[PDB]
């Protein structure tokens, strides 16, 4: 067990160390070198009927590559675009790049390639003055990697037509700006965090070597991590900005384990104890709670489980090996380490009013339980105003509205939906599929569409209906199939969506014939209902699971309910706090920000988060509140040897907790502003009145009741074989 790995590590002493070391740099080179390699056009099409419609369409009439990149030209000087030197000097820039990709662009399409035709849309195309013209440049690939990596092939000859006068927007030059933000915020985070944390540790701490630890911790830890998923790569892939999150999320909660770690061995070593007797009862005394730690997070992680998506669940698999990694590394080489050199460790030291304020904290905890309802009374009332704005909330999808204000393209792209509106559309789609395989008839064709022309509110920019519900083109790369054929149509507001879509569900289509509504709207709507329709089972399982669970820790069965309940408060006040924040605008301006609804499932993990997270501080400070219970003594003894033995733990958490939302602070992109803030908000203001107010005052509520416990359950208990607090 323990004492045999105690005696263990010391006859195996060498290998530990010459493995260890060489797994760093080996999983330094093969984990910055490879093991990321997933799409990201995927993480969101699961199941329903429009991905269904989605696989078909693009297998019949092809994948649409025109609505990629638009790029507006201007000529110098000011010049109108009518301009025939011009023209021709462009085109044969053009055909420059033409010359050099010819295996990244099909070809250019454009009012240029027929400045005399007699196309409607094409004659709408051109601006009212003559003064400005856009063109597509599709690109060859088969995903948006293979496009990405064959912009990032062509973005130079592309950004030196016009003398370099090129401005470059669309949907490459976004995801080329986005990825570049990461390595921004990557570079960002390593000159202004490790100097800021380097000086906070230093701060803390009198001795080197333990400001130093938790960076080497560091270290060792991404390198595990990228060989973690190096071999789960072989099965299962992990992707995305999602990385970087869970470094810095694990990395931090880490440290506090660490932190946890020193601060118990200092604590021992100053009372007297030898190496051996402090680490053997530290080992279990904080092993136990990391235990309990880990199976209330994997509580919190497995029911995404229940109801999968893909972004998501693959954060949830970082998190648990995440978690599980630096429980093996706190309970392991950490503690080895700290075993053999012992309080020596603190022995050079720099060459070249704690128990002030604690006591000040025991006569106002004293003040506290003197006057509970002083403080009762204004949180209780504090409660109904966190969920008054919480009511107000709305869902929506992603758009360029995701960007910060001042991004290049953002505007670029507003220009080019003001200057040439109609071109950007949102379209339903009807992807019409016949079972025999044979052929569909003309008039199959016109009573589908005046079946789709008997329901009003939907856009006709021609004014015209025959015009309308035309056949989508077919490119030259789909198997061309009469058994499928598709028609789309826009909606003049976004909002009618939900009432048509349900219009568009309702119908019924011919015989032997089956209709298949699509699009992005479509998909997006389901899932927000898919996921309204799945929140309270997935709140039933969230709080079932962790009552047991704290049912298991504790004896009793009426304080898990309650700490449940008021676990759930907690959640409430932290969603309604950030819709009072986040959706009424109070605080944009501020922070430089733009309000809008929230993808639901992030809404999803953060409350999974928040309630671990909450649950497992819990588990740590009622942990020793019942040890010390457990260990006789009154009431009011229990209590202060609690408050006084960890006061400074809780505190020190705390500045760690601060430190680490100061990087959050500075992790940059918009919509992780806007997530990290809400978790550095709730956790603090949960960690520093949630905690420290209703604990003393609920223990005093129950009285000798914080000791009831039924006969059979307590048997249950003891055998099973736990109780060594």
């Amino acid at each position: 067990m323990f004492a045999w790995w105690g005696r263990t590590v010391y006859q195996f002493r060498y290998i530990v160390i010459g493995v260890m070391v060489a797994l760093c740099l080996g999983g330094g080179v093969y984990g910055i070198s490879l093991g990321n390699h997933v799409t990201q056009s995927g993480f969101y099409d699961e199941g329903s009927q429009s991905v269904a419609a989605s696989l078909i369409g693009d297998e019949v009439y092809g994948r649409d590559r025109t609505s990629h990149v638009v790029a507006i030209l201007t000529p110098p000087d000011d010049k109108k675009v009518t301009d025939k030197a011009w023209q021709k000097k462009v085109t044969e820039e053009l055909d420059q790049v033409v010359k050099d990709h010819e295996d990244q662009i099909v070809g250019w399409v454009g009012w240029l390639k027929a400045p005399d035709t007699t196309d409607p849309t094409v004659s709408a195309m051109k601006t009212q003055d003559l003064r400005h013209t856009f063109i597509s440049i599709p690109l060859q690939g088969d995903d948006d990697d293979e496009i990405l990596k064959n912009y990032q092939v062509v973005e130079p000859e592309l950004q030196q037509v016009n003398g370099g006068d090129i401005r470059l927007a669309g949907l490459n030059p976004l995801a080329s700006e986005l990825t570049g933000t990461i390595g921004e915020d990557q570079k960002r985070a390593e000159v202004a965090a490790i100097p800021l944390v380097a000086v906070v540790l230093f701060f803390v701490f009198g001795t080197v070597i333990a400001a130093a630890l938790p960076a080497i911790i560091g270290g060792l830890a991404i390198a595990g991590a990228l060989g973690i998923m190096r071999l789960v790569a072989e099965f299962t892939p992990v992707h995305f900005f999602a990385q970087p999150v869970v470094t810095l999320i694990g990395l931090g909660i880490a440290i506090d384990y660490g932190l946890f770690i020193v601060s118990r061995f200092r604590e021992e070593i100053a009372e007297g104890y030898d190496t051996e007797a402090a680490v053997r009862r530290t080992v279990m005394t904080s092993g136990r709670t990391v235990v309990f730690s880990a199976v209330i997070i994997v509580a919190s992680s497995v029911p995404l489980l229940l109801f999968p998506q893909g972004f998501l669940k693959s954060i949830t698999y970082a998190i648990i090996a995440s978690v599980m990694l630096a429980a093996i590394l706190s309970i392991t080489v950490l503690a080895a380490a700290l075993a053999i050199l012992g309080p020596r460790v603190d022995a050079l030291g720099v060459t070249t009013r704690e128990e002030v304020e604690r006591g000040f904290w025991g006569r106002l905890v004293n003040v506290v339980m003197k006057r509970p309802i002083a403080f009762a009374a204004p949180i209780l009332v504090v409660m109904v105003l966190l969920i008054i704005p919480l009511g107000q909330l709305s869902l929506g999808g992603i758009s360029e509205k995701y960007l910060p204000p001042d991004n290049a393209v953002r505007q670029s792209q507003e220009q080019f939906d003001k200057l040439f509106p109609g071109f950007r559309t949102e379209p339903l789609t009807l992807v019409m599929k016949r079972e025999d395989g044979e052929p569909i008839t003309d008039a199959q064709i016109a009573d589908m569409r005046a079946k789709a022309l008997t329901v009003s509110g939907f856009t006709d920019p021609d004014n015209d209906p025959e015009k309308m519900w035309k056949e989508r083109p077919a490119n030259d790369s789909g198997s061309k199939d009469p058994s499928v054929r598709v028609i789309q149509n826009g909606l003049e507001n976004r909002n009618d969506a939900a009432k048509k879509i349900d219009e568009l569900r309702a119908l019924q289509p011919p015989h032997g014939i089956e209709v298949f509504v699509g699009g992005t709207p479509a998909l997006e709507q389901d899932s927000i209902h898919s996921l309204f329709d799945k929140l309270p089972l997935m709140a039933l399982i969230l709080i079932v699971t962790t009552t047991v669970l704290m049912f298991l820790a504790f004896g009793s069965v009426v304080l898990p309910i309650k700490a449940a309940l008021m676990s759930a408060l907690t959640l409430g006040s932290t969603m309604g706090i950030l819709t009072w924040m986040f959706v009424d605008g109070h605080g944009s301006g501020l922070m430089n920000y733009t309000p809008q609804p929230l993808m639901a499932p992030m809404i999803g993990l953060i409350i999974a988060v928040i309630w671990g997270l909450s649950t497992d501080y819990e588990v740590f400070l009622v942990s020793r509140m019942v040890e010390a219970r457990e260990r006789g003594m009154s009431t009011a003894e229990a209590i202060r040897i609690g408050t006084a033995t960890t006061g400074r733990l809780i505190t020190g958490a705390a500045l760690i907790l601060a430190v680490v939302a100061g990087a959050f602070v500075f992790s940059d992109l918009v919509m992780m502003k806007y997530l990290a803030f809400g978790l550095l908000i709730a956790l603090l203001l949960d960690a520093t009145i949630i905690r420290m107010f209703l604990v003393p005052a609920v223990m005093k509520l129950l009285g000798d009741d914080c000791w009831w416990a039924p006969r059979w359950m307590k048997r249950v208990q003891e055998k099973l074989g736990l109780g060594e607090t």
